[PDB]
């Protein structure tokens, strides 16, 4: 409902999405943050005007447009101290980029520290006027976007380092243990119509097992990649993932519970927690009293495939690529490690280090955390789960790319012929060996990290410095970008 050219003014104020009042982050004076839309191929010009005054939730900011490749615009990707210095308070900064060849469901969020958990995070839809699945539904609009989010009554830097959520929010509304009469979100449908619901996880931490009483869900898109339609009666969505599903509203006129069970915190639906309302036109304005039936056809990621049936890059055998890397997870001194290194943000953003003459992974900071990738090549990365990295299952995200999930969590098999492609994948439980492949078609430094935001904060990330020799020529930067670091570095600490 705004975009693709729009101002996004960021400020602080009180919100009460679960009927408990707390300070948080507002975007264009609202919470939850507003939906942005455009069409396939559009240029997006989003002018981020930072007016925040609260240092505990951070006065500075930086925005990632999650799922967008940013080819030629690596300076606009978002991550603080990888692709830019943060925008300073009392300043604005224009993200100006295009989205060739992409359409689906995305989202934006702060990518500075754990700031998005304090409320800067909203959905984005990029519509396809020739969507291959358009004929499966009648309604696809602002009222078919469903967000899931975790909410905490203490701020990200006020509560525990890995806190437990006080409420799940669905479209920005939900109940906690103490606010059992708080307003629930309502999603309205008309009997006889078919809906493209675009489900996006804005979570900082928990994954949700999502279902709607009485209704099956036909999944047709995962993380902005078109799928062959695949009907399920429930699905598990990890932080930062998206699915589109068609719901055919062909049940009796009634209210039905929409359920989103987290894997930690309150794990039941007593008093309508973890829930929202699917309301048919004509039904009474009351809560559902429908019953959950056991899921006997849950989404299984290894059973999903792309609409085109695209092979994984490379040849069908392990190590069948130009470069194979394994990421060994661990945890010590309160920090996560990958291959023995913990990510600390460097003071010079990784992109600026490359523009300033850094040539190799060994040159780039932080030391031990940066991997050089060859240009125009195929890559395979395995991310084996281990109890040495507490808080599994960890959902890893690769910026600047979609990847083929050749091996999924909970599966023993490898699929090179027709695997799902996506951009956030659960790395599963000890014994799994989640393995992805992608092509280096996009020069620039790109983050690869756990999307549980509290774990990224604790160092659980690396940077893929893809095609270093071509980064500068491929990504010419605007002078407003070049002015971010001197403005930020001049702040005193209390103004950060
Ligand atoms: C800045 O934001 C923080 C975090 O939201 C606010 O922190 C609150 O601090 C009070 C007073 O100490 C506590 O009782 C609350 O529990 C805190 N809230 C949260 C959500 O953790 C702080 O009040 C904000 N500053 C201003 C001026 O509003
Ligand atoms: C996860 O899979 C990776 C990739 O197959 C395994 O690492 C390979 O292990 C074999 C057997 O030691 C070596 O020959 C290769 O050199 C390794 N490849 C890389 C790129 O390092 C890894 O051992 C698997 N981990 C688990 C727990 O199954
Ligand atoms: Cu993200
Ligand atoms: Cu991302
Ligand atoms: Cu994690
Ligand atoms: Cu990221």
């Amino acid at each position: 409902a705004i975009g693709p050219v729009a101002d996004l003014t960021i400020s602080n104020g009180a919100v009460s999405p679960d009927g408990f009042s707390r300070q948080a982050i507002l975007v264009n004076d609202v919470f939850p943050s507003p939906l942005i839309t455009g069409n396939k191929g559009d240029r997006f010009q989003l002018n981020v005007i930072d007016n925040m005054t609260n240092h505990t939730m951070l006065k500075s900011t930086s925005i990632h447009w999650h799922g967008f490749f940013q080819h030629g615009t690596n300076w606009a990707d978002g991550p603080a101290f990888v692709n830019q210095c943060p925008i300073s308070t009392g300043h604005a900064f224009l993200y100006d980029f295009q989205v060739p060849d992409q359409a689906g469901t995305f989202w934006y969020h702060s990518h500075l520290s754990t700031q998005y958990c304090d409320g800067l995070r909203g959905p984005i839809v990029v519509y396809d006027p020739n969507d291959p699945h358009a004929s499966l539904y009648d309604v696809d609009d602002d009222s078919t976007v469903i967000t899931l989010a975790d909410w905490y009554h203490l701020a990200a830097k006020v509560g525990a380092p890995v806190p437990t959520a006080d409420a799940t929010l669905i479209n920005g509304l939900g109940r906690s243990a103490a606010t059992l009469a708080a307003d629930l979100a309502v999603i309205t449908v008309t009997k006889g119509k078919r809906y493209r619901f675009r489900l996006v996880s804005l979570s900082c931490d928990p994954n949700y097992t999502f279902s709607i009483d009485g209704h099956s869900l036909t999944v047709i898109e995962a993380d902005s990649v078109n799928l062959k339609p695949h009907t399920v009666d429930s699905l598990q969505i990890f932080a930062a993932q998206r699915y589109s599903f068609v719901l055919n509203a062909d049940q009796d006129v009634d209210n039905y519970w929409i359920r989103a069970l987290p894997n930690s915190g309150t794990q039941n639906f007593a008093g309508g927690t973890n829930s929202a309302i699917l309301r048919y036109d004509g039904a009474a304005p009351v809560e559902p009293t429908t019953s959950q039936t056991p899921s006997t056809n849950p989404l299984v990621e290894s059973a999903l495939t792309t609409l085109k049936g695209t092979a994984a890059p490379g040849s069908p055998t392990p190590g069948g690529v130009d470069l194979a890397l394994n990421m060994a997870f661990g945890f010590a001194g309160g920090n996560f490690t990958i291959n023995g290194a913990s990510f600390t943000p460097p003071t010079v953003p990784v992109l600026l280090q490359i523009l300033s003459g850094a040539q190799s992974a060994a040159d780039l900071l932080p030391a031990g955390s940066v991997y050089s990738l060859p240009a125009n090549a195929d890559i395979e990365i395995s991310l084996p789960a281990t109890a040495a990295a507490p808080g599994f299952p960890h959902p890893f995200h690769l910026h600047g790319h979609v990847f083929a999930v050749v091996r999924s969590a909970g599966s023993s098999t490898y699929n090179y012929a027709n695997p799902v492609y996506r951009d956030v994948v659960s790395t599963g439980a000890p014994g799994d060996n989640v393995t992805i492949r992608f092509r280096t078609d996009n020069p620039g430094p790109w983050f690869l990290h756990c999307h549980i935001d509290f774990h990224l904060e604790a160092g659980f990330a690396v940077v893929m410095a893809e095609d270093i020799p071509d980064v500068a020529a491929t990504n010419p930067v605007p002078q407003a970008w070049s002015d971010l670091c001197p403005t930020y570095d001049a702040l005193s600490p209390d103004d950060q």
